């Protein structure tokens, strides 16, 4: 009788990276009264935070939030400590990635190159060729070159080939960059805290919940009840009719 | 009649990274009775917005603001427009350099790697072997070690050969890093603009006048009324016998 509800919030609470709609967010308030509820998001807690209200709103608005897969936590208001990836992969192995990514990338030639092609957060390094630091047309340019010369995914290949069996995970991080992480650090690592949290469920609810989507190991996780959606709409109306039968 | 004092801000008026003296501050505004006032400074505007009033206070407080050397300039509350140093250098110097230094790093092995090993500002490109986003304690390791072993140092070297001819320059940039901007960019890029301003007299003050200071060129250019400078008392004190005599 202690419940969690957990959501991923691109395409399962909002539009992808855009604001949250005004009933989705009333009636979410309303699902607060039967249960605890919680959001998932690989994003950083600043783009969560804007989507899902203004301000720092979000840590109000739900029991849990889980920045960057967890990586990041708030609970009940209050910012929990987070390990940091150096602390996990230890000093040396981070340092054999880096340099191996600043190799690849001298040797390539773009039209346009900015800065930040390595930034580290708590969850991960986010690896882009062209740069973080660049503007929306040039992102738009590099996205088009990307799809025709494979450049991300060649790179991947690359690094998951050097760094064979030991620990690290790839994902596509939009149109300019992909996300290095340590095995296990994708949503599910938000369920080695909940686990001390005495909820007797945990329902997710997840957009990308088939093999290859970003919410299929923390759906198919036995530690939850997975729920796949296809909107915010359809996610109201799961709640609606699990808990407000 | 029309009169400007230009300062430097980093021992010129305030302790360096550090927030201005009330009193000096206080004397500053007196001097707009008689003159105009602006500030100069390599750090980035949110730096000295900081070191000389709260929030964007100083835009209010000095008629001109110009930070990183003057291609970001406020002039009377009003943001312009700059160059970017893609528009000046062209992309393909621009990319020649990235990649001249991606790949100089990739071979550097140091005790911690973190991100942000290229930044890409508006005045130019800060570099930095372990990485902007370590923490201060980390700076302070990096420090030390690139004493004993030159890192930056023969970083720079190897940069300037390679590059001979082709207009780079470069600047030390604290603990961790320096910076590549273009030949002209340093202090006395702000003068370009001033020049349109119809100044009879612009006064520059600055603590590091001497060859090889950051002050050197802006003070000895002949666009100024150069004052050498100690401290921010020295620099009332000189101010009050040009002005308050
Ligand atoms: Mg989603
Ligand atoms: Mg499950
Ligand atoms: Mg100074
Ligand atoms: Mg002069």
């Amino acid at each position: 009788e202690r419940v969690l509800c957990l959501f991923d919030v691109d395409g399962t609470l909002t539009p992808a990276r855009q604001k949250i709609d005004p009933e989705v967010a009333a009636f979410l308030q309303k699902l607060r009264s039967r249960v605890q509820i919680g959001v998932v998001g690989g994003s950083d807690y600043c783009k969560i935070a804007e989507q899902l209200g203004d301000g720092d709103e979000v840590i109000e608005k739900f029991d849990y939030v889980f920045a960057e897969n967890g990586t990041v936590q708030y609970k009940h208001g209050r910012l929990l400590s987070k390990q940091t990836i150096q602390n996990h992969l230890g000093e040396e192995l981070l340092q054999d990635l880096i340099n191996f990514c600043l190799s690849y990338m001298a040797l390539l030639r773009l039209p346009k190159k900015r800065g930040t092609f390595i930034e580290f957060r708590n969850g991960m390094l986010n690896i882009s060729p062209i740069g973080r630091s660049c503007t929306l047309e040039e992102r738009i340019e590099f996205s088009e070159l990307d799809k025709k010369e494979k450049i991300r995914e060649k790179f991947v290949e690359a690094l998951k080939t050097e760094f064979a069996g030991k620990g690290l995970r790839f994902s596509r991080g939009g149109m300019i960059s992909f996300d290095v992480f340590p095995e296990g650090w994708d949503k599910r690592y938000c369920l080695d805290s909940l686990d001390q949290d005495s909820f007797d469920t945990i329902h997710f609810f997840g957009n990308e919940t088939s093999p290859g989507g970003n919410d299929f190991e923390i759906f198919a996780d036995p530690r939850t009840v997975g729920h796949s959606v296809v909107s915010p709409q359809d996610t109201v109306q799961r709640c609606r009719e699990i808990f407000f039968p």
